[PDB]
Order: C-alpha cells, then sequence, then structure tokens
C-alpha cells in the first residue's frame, strides 16, 4: 500500500493571502466548511459502505489499516481508480451505479419501470435524484431530500458566507446556490455563477459531473472548487477569445469546412486554487474544468472554463519536469517551461470550441459527434492538442507570444505526451496523444533514438507535421468520416514499442499528486 500511495506525490496547495481582507477571509472560511460537507456527501455517493469502512479503518489498531485509510482518503472509497476500481480492501467489485441506484437494479429493470410508469422518466433520468427500492417500487428521491441533513448545514455555511461577501455577484450566487441545495433546482444559481464579475473568490459548489455513475452516466456528483481570481492573468486571456474567428479562418482546411456556427463563446478565467472537494479531489487532480454542463445555461450564457494555475505548477514540478528529464535529450530539456505547459492547456481548451460541429452529410443535418460515434472523443481530444500547438504558433505570428516560445511549444508538449499516456492509452485523451506521437514519429517530426531510449523534436519537420495532422483530423470531422476516424485510431492510437520503452523508464515517478491544502492547516 505504501507504493500505491506514492503514486500521488504530496504537494502543498497554497494561496495568496493578500488578495483577501478580513471580510473575504470569513467568506473563504464558511465556503471551506461547506466544501468539507461536499467531501462527506460524495464519499457516500461512491459506495454505500464508505462510511462504515472508514469507521472501521479509523478504530483499527493494525498499522496496515492506516495505510489503507490513506489510499481510501485519496480514492474516496476502497477502489483503486488508477486500476479500474480494483478493490484494495476486500475483493467485492464496485457497483456500476455507485450509490445512486440499488446494487441489484439492472438497466433492464430501470428501463422496464419507465415503460410501465412514463411519468417517472423525468425524475428517474434526472442528474439530481437517487433511485431506491421502496415497497416493491422504484422511486426517484431528489438530492435535496436524500442528503437534507448535509445540505442544510452546507446551505447555512453558504448563507453565512454570503453575509460576508460584499461583491454583489458573489453574494447573489452564494444565496441562490444555498437555496439550490434545498429546492434541488440549480438553474438560477448556475446563471448567477456565470455572472460573477469584478470578484476575487471564484467559487463553485454543487453536483455536476456524471462520470461516477458508470451505469447510465445520469447522476451528478457533489464537488467544490474554492479558487482566487487573478486579474493580471485573466486579462491576458481576454484577447484569446477575440481571436476565435481568426483562429478558425486560419485553420488548415478548405473554407467550406470552417465553422462559424460554433455557439456562444465561453468565458475564461485563470485562478489560484485554495481548496477542492468531492468528486474532483478523488484520485487524479483536475487541471481545469468546464462548467456547468446544463445546455440550457451553455446556450444562454455559455460555460465557464476555469484554469487552475497553481495545480499546473504542482504537476509541472512533480511530474512533467521529472518526466522530461528522462524522455528528452539533454539539449532539448531547457525548452520545457511552465509557459509551454500552462499555455497549451489554455489553447487546448480554446481549440475544443473550434473546428467542425454542426455539419451536412448526404444532405442531412447532423453533428460530428453523432457521426464519429465511439471515435469522437479520441478524435476530439486529438484535435484539441494538435490545434493547441497550431494556435499557439498562430499566437506567435501575431506577437502575443515571443518568438522563443515556438520551440518551447513543441518540446514541452512532447514531454507532456508521456505524462498523459501514463494515465492510460485507452482513455480518449491518452488515445489522442498516442496518435500524435506515433503519427509525428512516422512523419519524422518526432525522433526516437533506439539506443539512448530518448525522444526529441525535429525542428525542421515539426511545424508541417502539426499542420498535416490538424488537416487530417479536421477533415475527418468535417466529413463525418467514421471509417477514417476508426482507421486513424487503429493505426496510430497504439502502444507502440517506443511508447512501451519510454513508459518503462517512468515507472518510478509519481502518477499524479496528493493535495495538501494550506487552508486545511489553517482551519483544521
Ligand atoms: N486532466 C488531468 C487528468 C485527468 C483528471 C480527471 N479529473 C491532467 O491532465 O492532469
Ligand atoms: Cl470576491
Ligand atoms: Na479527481
Ligand atoms: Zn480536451
Amino acid at each position: 500500500l505504501k507504493r500505491m500511495i506514492a503514486q500521488f506525490a504530496p504537494t502543498e496547495i497554497k494561496y495568496d493571502h493578500s488578495l483577501l481582507d478580513e471580510r473575504k477571509q470569513k467568506v473563504v472560511e464558511n465556503l471551506y466548511r461547506a466544501a468539507k460537507i461536499m467531501d462527506e456527501i460524495f464519499l457516500d455517493q461512491v459506495y454505500s459502505k464508505n462510511f462504515e469502512i472508514r469507521e472501521q479503518l479509523r478504530a483499527s489498531s493494525d498499522p496496515l489499516d492506516q495505510l489503507r485509510l490513506e489510499y481510501f482518503t485519496i480514492m474516496f472509497g476502497p477502489f483503486d481508480r488508477l486500476n479500474h476500481d480494483k478493490p484494495f480492501i476486500g475483493n467485492t467489485p464496485k457497483p456500476k451505479g455507485a450509490n445512486f441506484y440499488p446494487p441489484d437494479m439492472t438497466r433492464e429493470e430501470f428501463e422496464n419501470w419507465l415503460k410501465a410508469h412514463p411519468e417517472d422518466e423525468a425524475a428517474f433520468t434526472s442528474e439530481f435524484t437517487v433511485i431506491r427500492r421502496q415497497d416493491g417500487k422504484l422511486v426517484a428521491i431528489p438530492y435535496s431530500e436524500y442528503y437534507k441533513e448535509y445540505l442544510t448545514r452546507a446551505a447555512d455555511y453558504l448563507k453565512k458566507a454570503a453575509e460576508f461577501a460584499d461583491n454583489p455577484s458573489l453574494k447573489k450566487y452564494l444565496q441562490l446556490r444555498a437555496e439550490a441545495f434545498l429546492n434541488n433546482d440549480y438553474y438560477e444559481s448556475d446563471l448567477a455563477w456565470m455572472d460573477l464579475n469584478d470578484h476575487t473568490i471564484e467559487v463553485v459548489i454543487g453536483p455536476y459531473e456524471v462520470y461516477e455513475d458508470k451505469l447510465f452516466n445520469y447522476k451528478a456528483a457533489f464537488e467544490a472548487f474554492i479558487t482566487l481570481r487573478d486579474p493580471v492573468e485573466s486579462a491576458k486571456l481576454k484577447k484569446f477569445v477575440g481571436y476565435l474567428d481568426e483562429m478558425e479562418k486560419n485553420l488548415p482546411i478548405p473554407d467550406a469546412y470552417k465553422n462559424f456556427n460554433r455557439g456562444s463563446e465561453s468565458p475564461m478565467v485563470v485562478v489560484q486554487e485554495v481548496f477542492s472537494a468531492g468528486d474532483t479531489k478523488a484520485g487524479v487532480q483536475t487541471l481545469a474544468f468546464n462548467l456547468p454542463n446544463d445546455e440550457r445555461v451553455r446556450e444562454a450564457k455559455g460555460s465557464k472554463k476555469v484554469m487552475l494555475k497553481n495545480i499546473h505548477e504542482a504537476k509541472f514540478d512533480k511530474l512533467l519536469k521529472p518526466i522530461a528529464e528522462k524522455v528528452l535529450f539533454a539539449e532539448q530539456l531547457p525548452l520545457v517551461t511552465f509557459e509551454g505547459f500552462f499555455n497549451h492547456t489554455l489553447m487546448h481548451e480554446i481549440s475544443h470550441g473550434l473546428g467542425p460541429g454542426k455539419i451536412v452529410l448526404n444532405g442531412r443535418q447532423t453533428e460530428v459527434k453523432k457521426e464519429l460515434k465511439e471515435t469522437y472523443s479520441s478524435i476530439e481530444e486529438c484535435k484539441a492538442d494538435v490545434l493547441g500547438m497550431y494556435n499557439n504558433l498562430f499566437m506567435i505570428e501575431k506577437g502575443v507570444y515571443p518568438p522563443e516560445f515556438e520551440k518551447q511549444i513543441y518540446v514541452t508538449f512532447l514531454a507532456g505526451i508521456f505524462r498523459t499516456i501514463r494515465f492510460g492509452i485507452n482513455e480518449a485523451h491518452g488515445a489522442g496523444n498516442a496518435v500524435i506521437f506515433n503519427y509525428l514519429l512516422e512523419k519524422g517530426a518526432y525522433q526516437f533514438d533506439p539506443a539512448a531510449h530518448r525522444v526529441k523534436v525535429n525542428f525542421e519537420k515539426i511545424k508541417d507535421g502539426v499542420r498535416d495532422l490538424a488537416n487530417k483530423v479536421l477533415t475527418i470531422q468535417a466529413q463525418g468520416d467514421y471509417m477514417a476516424a476508426k482507421n486513424l485510431l487503429e493505426t496510430y492510437a497504439v502502444e507502440s514499442e517506443p511508447i512501451m520503452i519510454m513508459r518503462a523508464r517512468l515507472q518510478e515517478l509519481p502518477v499524479d499528486i496528493k493535495p495538501i491544502f494550506q487552508i486545511e492547516k489553517e482551519l483544521g
């Protein structure tokens, strides 16, 4: 268990205290108390025995149980999220429905209930209800009622925080989100969250991501981000959203493929994380999130893309830098910079909003996601990473970035390929990185030394290689070419021998990070 815990390097998550006066301190304190309740709620959402298992580990005298508790705390359950939820306590497999559904309820019984009781479909499929067996029936119990005890205390902490919040947009959001916990309707407070302006505390708290529900991907998990907004860095990102049409017109495709029906633009903010809780804190840590998922909000006001700068700093120092030291030639190692890591994530997120979407295939109105089917996510993340380099090169052309940043782009991404791929080559993001590495290696844009076991950028072919792969992925999307998407993945999204060799060199490094929050040492 000592080595499994070592996969997450302990790192201290600190924040700038000078950004908060006395009254903002009391906001963050009460926001922290509500976020710790999100830790308790989500722990119950993962598995019904989580609280009972935690209590057994707490009272146990076995020194081995205290090591199992440390990994339990990391994973919010007895299942190893780095290894397909393999239980490290006992051997009972994790329910596919976590704790949102009865463990003996299949998809068939669920779908058979909605056929016999059509009136329950809106409540049963809702992101904010749990399914339970009662009196020979299946009932949908809203989150506001199933977790009323926790959410009432969490709402009171939000109400107390709102009294100390002098920023009107912040005060309004905290008040409405407090009510949202109890009336189970998060739409009005989601809109207030998108309207946060001229504020320091960038905070989001509530149920959002549905990826814990591995039965239907229906139910959302409670989580929290408490971050501090950075005006100097968020200002530098205000011009990137002004280049959105320019980046699209500049894409390496015929004009008929270029998409100016992309929908509402997303606001983007660079923040310093103070505390995270719930779904996001389990296992691997988030570098940036994109909320809300409500299409009703994303149509009206878009979604907010929040970049966690200090989490990037932790991952760069603990992971990307040690990986680059082992995978790159010494002459290219200095080109690995924090700017190359953080600014790619910025442009990776921007690039998701570019490229084909609503398309016409054989005269029918359709979508890239509908046509690519299971290949869409791998192709989409491949597009975002390739365009992230392409558009950052475009930002150099326009004087936004200095010329010496060009080589940092290529090299830092190459080093980052082998941080992402260690998470798993079958995931969409890892699959997309496998394509980029194997394709650019084939083109000669990357080079693998079979004796030194190191990779490098070929600066004479890397620019065209990125353009070539961008053209190919964008064209596959614009034509809805599911067959070419499959063949691209079958050919290049593979664990090639160079990848196997480089991966073997990194077995002793941490996989991710364990957050040790300064605020937890302050408020305890
Ligand atoms: N996006 C993370 C890995 C996945 C985290 C999912 N919550 C990273 O690049 O470090
Ligand atoms: Cl504020
Ligand atoms: Na996580
Ligand atoms: Zn992505």
